[PDB]
């Protein structure tokens, strides 16, 4: 399913996601964004083989089972496909996990590149919260 922005953040927002961690909304939206463009399924195989699944791209080196990343861990316990599912609640429980790992938001390469240092409350400018 391909989100829209406000309605991604909606979503995001229901699921804890805002202040998380200190992480405020737009962070989250900013990062779905230039990670996925918003698209539940969204898939881009990594130079090491692995592959990143979903709204926020994560990866199946460690956080998600593809059947197919060698010597990988799933420290989410899940199908790596249930992470393209149009209900994101697995995507979002697992970062939760991830970005309580010690390296906060910056486990996301687009966020680290992209909307770190950024005005990101625009990313949710105009959304009813």
């Amino acid at each position: 399913k391909v989100f829209g922005r406000c309605e991604l953040a909606a979503a995001m927002k229901r699921h804890g996601l805002d202040n998380y961690r200190g992480y405020s909304l737009g962070n989250w939206v900013c990062a779905a964004k230039f990670e996925s463009n918003f698209n539940t399924q969204a898939t881009n195989r990594n130079t090491d083989g692995s592959t990143d699944y979903g709204i926020l791209q994560i990866n199946s080196r460690w956080w998600c089972n593809d059947g197919r990343t060698p010597g990988s861990r799933n420290l989410c316990n899940i199908p790596c496909s249930a992470l393209l599912s149009s209900d994101i609640t697995a995507s979002v429980n697992c970062a939760k996990k991830i970005v309580s790992d010690g390296n906060g938001m910056n486990a996301w390469v687009a966020w680290r590149n992209r909307c770190k240092g950024t005005d990101v409350q625009a990313w949710i400018r105009g959304c009813r919260l």
